[PDB]
């Protein structure tokens, strides 16, 4: 035992699932796609519980209680299954084995990435890396389970009495959202200083010499602009009035047309460094997004999972699923456990803000393996029913405007939650704005990428 989910194509898929469906009686009431879903989950007790107070700053437990609620009987099964299926698992784990060097970026700075800060090319590696992953073994069987693609929601339909409460977490969301607004790149040292005489004679030469499109000048501040960070764009700027006065004081010695030119030059270099800047730090935000599928079968692979131990895991996180267990015993069992891929495992982990990288394991984002692998014990999948909640199943929740109103009423209930347990703006992150923030972009399933879509976090 023996993953029982021996599915290798769509068509075996809609086979297993039906047979699946009768035996346990789904409707998809309040779920995309076919749920233990019966009722909409009630958080109220939680509430209640968190004005409890305790110091322990649990709270947590509560928390984590209320999200055990909200996501116990949602799983979408049919793509639970379907990602956790024979054909998927095996094709899956070979492509790791198989595209070593489109991973080094990140794989290679797995160990530094642990604490370090990834490049802005580790992201975008990652990214293209996903797409590329789901693309080559199919992942491709639904809607539910594709690439996404267009734009964001303009709109947000919500049921008259979470209509403010939502859109409090919006304000928090957008203040959120804004805080965030090899030799050339020497010589830029040199320069932002204060030095100006530098300025004369670069060495890639004239100073509004471009690189393969933009202005050097510009390309290196922006690099220098990461590595030590207002600031060197200021420096520059007073180095720049230096020279201006320097110009100034030596007129004389100096071409008029040339010296002036020179100025409005480098100024106009720096304002497109500042641009470039910006430009990139969104990018970072961007590409800051876990790819579950992805991400969780890089990490099977990490451990050194094989289709014939899969199984264990997921009836591992099937387990954990039911628990309100901390990372404490989730972390004592995995050291515990004669499976070889429990101590690998653990290892992954992290612990030493975000910038972390969609790629690096943890113990909260144990949770994200949860939702791929967790829902249906593989070695019998009808203890699917006892109901095991992972957060991204929260995604399986309706959001049809007029009536079923799930999604967002579940994810509202899990903020006041929060907000009841602590201070909400002084928190330095907001668990259930994130979901509201993943169904505002308009995943409709955790199994969907949405590194490809376009717009923002403006709401109407």
């Amino acid at each position: 035992m023996e993953n029982k989910i021996e599915v290798n194509n769509k068509d075996e898929m809609n086979k297993w699932f039906e047979e699946f469906k009768k035996g346990n009686g789904l409707v998809d009431t309040f779920t995309n796609s076919y749920s233990f879903c019966e009722s909409v989950p009630n958080l109220d007790r939680f509430v209640f519980q968190m004005a409890s107070a305790t110091d322990d700053a649990q709270k947590d437990s509560i928390y984590a209680s209320a999200l055990v609620e909200a996501t116990k009987f949602c799983a979408p099964i049919y793509e639970c299954a379907w990602v956790s299926s024979t054909g998927i698992v095996k094709k899956g784990l070979e492509w790791f084995e198989k595209n070593a060097g489109t991973i080094k970026s990140w794989d290679e700075s797995y160990t530094e990435l642990k604490v370090e800060v990834p490049k802005i090319e580790q992201l975008a590696d990652y990214q293209q890396a996903a797409l590329k992953w789901r693309k080559d073994i199919g992942f491709r069987v639904n809607a539910n389970t594709t690439a996404l693609s267009h734009k964001v929601l303009a709109e947000y339909k919500v049921p008259g009495e979470i209509v403010m409460s939502v859109k409090e977490m919006l304000s928090d969301m957008i203040r959120r959202r804004n805080l965030i607004l090899r030799e050339h790149v020497e010589w830029c040292r040199e320069f932002v200083k204060g030095k100006y005489i530098m300025a004369f004679n670069p060495p890639w030469g004239d100073i509004n010499k471009s690189g393969r499109s933009g202005i050097a000048l510009v390309a290196t501040g922006l690099a220098k602009l990461a590595e030590t960070e207002k600031g060197v764009f200021d420096e520059a700027k007073k180095t720049v009035e230096a020279l201006n006065g320097y110009l100034n004081k030596h007129k004389d010695e100096v071409d008029k047309a040339s010296a002036d030119s020179m100025i409005t030059n480098l100024l106009k270099h720096i304002a497109k460094a500042q641009e470039l800047y910006k430009n990139s730090s969104a990018l970072r935000a961007q590409g800051a997004q876990i790819d579950t599928a992805f991400s969780s079968y890089y990490w099977l692979y990490k451990a050194g999972v094989t289709p014939e131990t899969f199984p264990t895991v997921s009836q591992f996180l099937f387990e954990l699923g039911k628990q309100p267990r901390g990372t404490k015993k989730m972390k004592k069992a995995l050291l515990s456990t004669p499976l070889k891929w429990g101590k690998k495992l653990y290892e992954l982990f992290a612990d030493d803000r975000i910038y972390m990288h969609p790629a690096v394991l943890t113990a909260g984002r144990i949770s994200e393996m949860g939702v791929c692998f967790g829902t249906i014990p593989v070695a019998n999948p009808d203890d699917a029913a006892q109901g095991s909640g992972h957060t991204k199943s929260i995604l399986n929740l309706r959001t049809n405007t007029e009536t079923n109103n799930p999604c967002a009423k579940t994810i509202v209930k899990l903020f006041e939650i929060q907000k009841t347990g602590f201070n909400i703006q002084d928190m330095d992150i907001v668990a259930s704005e994130h979901l509201l923030h993943q169904s505002l972009v308009g995943k409709q399933s955790p199994f969907q990428n949405a590194y490809n879509v376009k717009g923002n976090a403006t709401s109407a």
